């Protein structure tokens, strides 16, 4: 045995999945991507319904032009830390775009969303302090807790009551960070932020909200679930990513706290990595600024989401949410075999959705996840519904 | 007090540095970048000698063309995990380029170099296993140790003897990972890998070598210090980055271990982050493949390094290394004031080098770090030497 012997179980599990005759759902290659909604997968034209490209920004002509210009003018990379040689014109641009987007004085960009959560959580809360998080928080939030030296307190999934009880049992004096998400990505349901934030404040805690799955399409300014629920000016830190609505890679944290900039002085995942390529921060800047006034896209996205959610529910699918509360629609299935057969029938028929990842999914839960795009046409949505009807009936789900 | 009160000391320290009248060395903005060797900083044309762009690939015409084409054909981002919707044509291309570059069957690309170290170390070595690392290892290697649940064993900087003693005191049965770097980035000196690897193997340990600061210009195939020292076929895992010789963002690990691919099934920093934008992996692919035969660049780089190292030593500067052993030249100074005055005089005279970062530098050590580029001309190197002579004499360093 050696260091890789520990993976023998996972290897056997993947082979067991493949023994069923399905395409490996975790090795899909997009050979060509024609648009935000169309790709070629396994030599077949396929509608994309599992890409989390909520506002279709990845093919926006202004976004693409900004990226090409940045490559030409500034080259392919910075090769350095933001603290040394890695801050170019476009890095200053992208941080100001975020300040303008969120109405904050502070904005710190990280090289990935994962690293923003890893770094902000492990840097803000130290030894003798507390991080209080939802039991089903994103992996990056859990990894930030592991990276730090704080006391970690999980509360039962989606319970305002359990947050309140768990917070209330902690000592009063030490500083505390409550970490919440606006939209939770497994089922696409929304957090009761208004109520949870009131509880956090009662107990003197600071609040961090991850708005990765809401940017550009929740709240009057598209700032997130917290804005939609009336919490403008009440959230200490908002963490987000460039890899959803914005359409590239990178992470960020925004805040009005007067000492917020000091995070750059301490945060290891900010300091000890190369800054993003000029093209990446240029595309992000342009996308973020367009997202401030992308009203037609926002309306199309929600229209499409309501149509898909309403249609699948009407057909008899069991969904992760009773009402259409985000741009994620989760279809719940009875076993791994049913999920596999459904996913394959959809793929073979020309539709890509996500199969739940075993590392992300609790045992005994089986689903497919759909993500709506502002650039889906009403026609594509009806085509998708017809494909779900055909596959669902053929597999015996409905 | 709140969660940011812990930064009050760091804030005061930065202000103390600024009280000296220097430009903030940790807030430099590259307003324009004309080439790998020239920028506009504070409205002034400046020679770049602190960018770690060893092979000048960031402005290579093939590299830039590949990036622009990828933006046009595939859009600005993938918006998803490699395990789901994030594997495009160009991700498969970049992993094959690495296999060809290193002569390995295995290659896993991560969204940053930092995340490659974080993930590979925390995933390979589990509870009851050991990670044995040099005391002065890169922050990302230390952070990977923190992220995992292994026993961490540091050995005294640059000691084959201490590695041997520390390893020998551990129980024989548990699996062990020895982590080394080829070139250490603080002083630009080289590790005695041949001897350290023989020690690791005597004790039955697996070896990971970080070749971030050697790719493309050490060894017959440019694979790194390990190749230069005759260790081809003896290193279990090689970790690297795209942010130095390659010229963009991203991380990687390569290996011939038959179970290596299984890392994709387990590694949280691989799974739970968006894959790199098409343009980024296209630029990396093109750069990596060009680096396989970039002999003129490699010769220019080493010629320039020897000229700079030899010239600064000749003038009376105290350097971090007695002989020119890498493309990093560290100039050692007596105190923070001397380092500050030197750095400012160089900047005002039209040269950018790095001031040592306080988070990276041990107390009582003060240096400036120069990084050579294959695209520096002999003329620029002599200009740089003249600037060091003028600044060094004016400040009293020489
Ligand atoms: C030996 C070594 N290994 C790994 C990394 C991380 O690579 P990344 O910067 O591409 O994430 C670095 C980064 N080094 C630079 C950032 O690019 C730094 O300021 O620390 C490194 O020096
Ligand atoms: C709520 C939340 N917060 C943070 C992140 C990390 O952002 P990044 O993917 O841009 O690093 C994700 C990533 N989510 C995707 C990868 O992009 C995943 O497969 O998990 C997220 O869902």
């Amino acid at each position: 045995r050696d260091l890789l012997s520990k993976f023998d179980g996972l290897i056997a599990e993947r082979q067991k999945l493949l023994d069923s005759g399905v395409t490996d759902p975790f090795a899909i290659v997009m050979e060509q991507v024609k648009s935000p909604t169309e790709a070629v997968i396994r030599g077949k034209d396929t509608i994309l319904l599992g890409t989390y490209n909520y506002m279709g920004m990845t093919f926006d002509p202004d976004v693409i032009a900004a990226g090409k210009e940045a490559l030409e003018k500034f080259g392919s990379g910075t090769n350095g830390s933001r603290m040394l040689n890695g801050t170019f014109h476009d890095h200053m641009e992208v941080e100001q775009a975020l300040r303008d987007f969120y109405g904050t004085t502070g904005a710190i960009v990280f090289s990935t969303g994962y690293m923003a959560n890893l770094g902000i959580i492990s840097t803000l809360a130290g030894k003798g302090e507390y991080v209080i998080l939802d039991a089903d928080s994103h992996a990056s939030i859990y990894d930030g807790c592991q990276q730090g030296n704080a006391e970690i307190v999980r509360f039962r999934h989606n319970s305002v009551e359990d947050l309140d009880k768990r917070l209330g049992r902690l000592p009063k004096e030490p500083a505390k960070l409550v970490v919440l998400e606006g939209v939770y990505s497994m089922l696409g349901d929304i957090a009761p932020l208004k109520e949870m934030v009131a509880v956090a404040k009662k107990h003197g805690a600071m609040v961090l909200v991850d708005e990765a799955h809401s940017m550009g399409f929740f709240g009057p300014n598209g700032r997130g679930v917290y804005e939609a629920q009336g919490l403008e000016g009440q959230i200490d830190f908002v963490v987000g990513t460039f890899s959803k609505s914005v359409g590239t890679v990178g992470g960020f944290v925004v805040s009005n706290h007067p000492k917020f900039e000091a995070v750059r002085l301490a945060c290891r995942p900010y300091i000890f990595t190369a800054s993003l390529p000029p093209s990446v921060v240029a595309t992000a800047t342009t996308s973020i600024r367009k997202l401030m006034t992308a009203h037609e896209k926002r309306e199309r996205l929600w229209s499409n989401a309501r149509a898909l959610h309403g249609g699948l529910k009407a057909m008899g699918f069991r969904l992760g949410t009773e009402t259409c509360d985000s741009a994620i629609v989760a279809v719940m299935l009875e076993d791994q075999e049913q999920a596999a057969m459904m996913w394959q029938a959809l793929l073979d028929g020309g539709l890509y959705v996500n199969m739940a990842r075993p590392p992300a999914t609790p045992a005994g839960t089986f689903l497919l996840r759909c993500s709506i795009c502002a650039e889906h046409t009403p026609a594509q949505i009806q085509t998708v519904l017809g494909m779900f009807q055909a596959a669902g009936r053929a597999v015996g789900v409905i």
